């Protein structure tokens, strides 16, 4: 029984990009066949044992690359996604897709024009306990969501060197860089929002020009709401997904790993990732690091945690599934659609729009029922 | 020791209670009461008159302060009458149900040169006390913000409560404005501009809205989220407050407080003692599956956190009334400052939900 092989390139080869090479490497019918990062890609090639690009069309119009991993810092996914598209090359690509909706619309959009694959990298949703908490939802168990609440708040000391993670105009700061909690509350509401509102600011770091505070107000279509804060200046860390309805409420925790639900006066447990091992590694990591969250943001030459290093597992073998010609389930189904990965940095732009202009926005004002 | 002959408005749930623990401090006598359901009843408990007319009431020789706990929307006329006969006052939350209500209230006192003392009762909670002494202490260090919540979930009761009516109770931000007024006691006053959404997502059929999230900006970068409502089946009730250097959470669900600085954790209590703490604690999961009993009625008593406070509290504005000095800690409590700034916030946020906007406190103050 043959398998057929497909071979992928990696357009960025960093911390999480070497991450996905060495995982696809060792998956059934995948080959990595060529990397292309100015800075670390003769490196990376050495370890995966592949050759080195150095122009993007080059790359693609290569025979033996049908299929790329984009993992570029997060203001340069435009440019790699565009041309793959153009070579009639499948697509994989990192959160968050881009730092504008006109950037990501264009990518969704080309790569459906020249019948490629597009997946969103929004790899929350491979975590155990976020299929777990959606498992309950469907089946009616909390009953209709009302108000989802997402924090992911720690304290970051000024570190010697400032990396791109932190620069607002390169990682587009706390609400795209770490858009998964934006993504996961979409997701459970079931699309995005009707209007948001955004406060925040730079209060304890004006010394890396990022926001360190970001609270967010979501109004949802048939009274429905959400509150999501972010940032780099809580010195009492938190980091969950709070999910409330009619019936009962489920708790995502990040800081203190476990899930929870409250159904009647019964309270279950259950795990977010694969083990209790897991579970209790991540717990570990967020004690060690609560004095400084910056040690938490990778960089060529470190190592995902246990946790990530698995979900980036379930991941890359999902990716490998469907370019295999695995049929897509409605779980994940947004993620190749584009709706997620369009309703993500729409959100995204219209919180940021919000903060700067000092005013409520509608998502009108970003969408405009564009096609 | 001068005997003060104190009148109670209002002798429901907390009126009756405000007036078995005044009658037993030193130097204070419960003249007479009025309140046309629960006055007879309460005045043969508490041995004194019964009055029918406020105007007849405080022109009474023996009447030289009022105690007003009359529900939320009728506090206005109560303090009003006082002032205009020299009749010293104090005012349960929340002051007033509108900002210009609220500033008559103050002015005419002032004018009248009558006290006023604000019944904003969590500023005599022990955490509370002892989390503004390490705050200005400086040990979190400079206050950048401040997280509250209050939400619970309330079953639709068989009879609907005043409390439970946005015209009478001015809802959840309004009759637990306790957490509005400790943000900004903390914050040190009130914000630039306030975003505040929700509504009724639940209890559609009780006109109150039963989930409210506000979005608080304040003046040198900083900023609060505040929570409210009836309808979250993940019950919360804390105070948190993140500074430069350290956090401190007054945790009323789970009761206990916590300071975090460096890498030290201590605890320290909300209440009096460690049994007034794990009593609360205990009512609180008692009453998750349904926090509506958690709402005093005529004939009901008061948990022992929120008897001791009001004993404490009782006993400050009697303090007072014989001529005793007020400290910086409560000044607020009498300038007025607390009462203005308390519902000037409400209705800026009233205003911001109902009209779809964020709104400025200039457009209340100016
Ligand atoms: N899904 C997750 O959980 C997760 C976690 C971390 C990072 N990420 C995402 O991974 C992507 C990369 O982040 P990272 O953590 O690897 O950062 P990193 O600094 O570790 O990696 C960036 C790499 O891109 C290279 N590069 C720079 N310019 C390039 C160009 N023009 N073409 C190709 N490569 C170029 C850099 O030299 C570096 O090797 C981002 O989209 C980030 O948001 C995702
Ligand atoms: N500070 C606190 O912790 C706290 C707690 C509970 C209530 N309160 C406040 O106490 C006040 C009353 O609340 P409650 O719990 O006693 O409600 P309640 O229903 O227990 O008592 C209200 C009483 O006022 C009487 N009343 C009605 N109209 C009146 C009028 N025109 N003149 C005089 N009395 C009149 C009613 O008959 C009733 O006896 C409100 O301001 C409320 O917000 C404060």
């Amino acid at each position: 029984g043959a398998m057929k092989t497909v071979g992928y390139a990696i357009v960025g080869t960093g911390y999480f990009g070497a991450e996905l090479g060495r995982i696809m490497k060792e998956q059934e019918g995948a080959r990595i066949v060529a990397v292309l990062d100015p800075e670390n890609g003769q490196t990376i090639a050495e370890e995966l044992d592949c050759d080195v690009e150095t122009d993007l069309d080059t790359l693609y119009s290569r025979e033996d690359v049908e299929a790329v991993i984009v993992a570029t810092p997060n203001y340069l996914h435009k440019e790699p996604v565009i041309k793959a598209a153009e070579h009639g090359v499948n697509v994989f690509c990192e959160k968050p897709i881009a730092l504008s909706y006109q950037d990501c619309d264009e990518m969704v959009r080309t790569c459906q024009e020249h019948g490629v694959i597009f997946m969103a990298g929004h790899v929350m949703n491979f975590f155990h306990g976020v299929r777990y908490a959606k498992k309950l939802i469907n089946d009616g168990v909390i009953g209709k969501v009302l108000y989802c609440h997402s924090a992911r708040n720690g304290w970051e000391e000024q570190q010697p060197t400032i990396s791109w993670k932190k620069i607002r105009e390169k990682s587009g700061g706390h609400l795209y860089h770490h858009i998964h909690e934006l993504d996961c509350v979409q997701f459970l509401m079931g699309g995005m929002p009707e209007e948001v509102t955004m406060t925040g600011g730079n209060v304890a770091h004006q010394g890396g020009d990022e926001d360190d505070m970001l609270f967010v107000n979501m109004q949802f279509s048939d009274n429905r709401y959400a509150v999501l804060e972010w940032g780099s200046a809580f010195h009492w860390p938190e980091h969950y997904v709070l999910i409330q309805g009619t019936k009962g409420a489920i708790k995502i925790d990040m800081c203190d790993c476990g899930g929870t639900l409250k159904v009647d006066g019964r309270e279950e447990h259950f795990l977010v990732h694969e083990s209790q091992e897991e579970d209790d590694d991540r717990t570990r990591i967020y004690h060690g690091t609560e004095m400084d969250g910056a040690i938490m943001y990778g960089k060529p030459g470190k190592k995902p945690p246990m946790w990530l290093h698995s979900i980036m597992k379930n991941e890359m073998k999902y990716l490998n599934g469907i370019l295999h010609g695995k049929e897509v389930d409605d779980e994940f189904r947004p993620l190749l659609t584009g709706e997620a990965a369009r309703a993500a940095i729409a959100t995204a732009d219209a919180c940021t729009k919000s903060r700067f202009e000092d005013r409520k926005v509608k998502l009108s004002e970003i969408i405009g029922e564009g096609s």
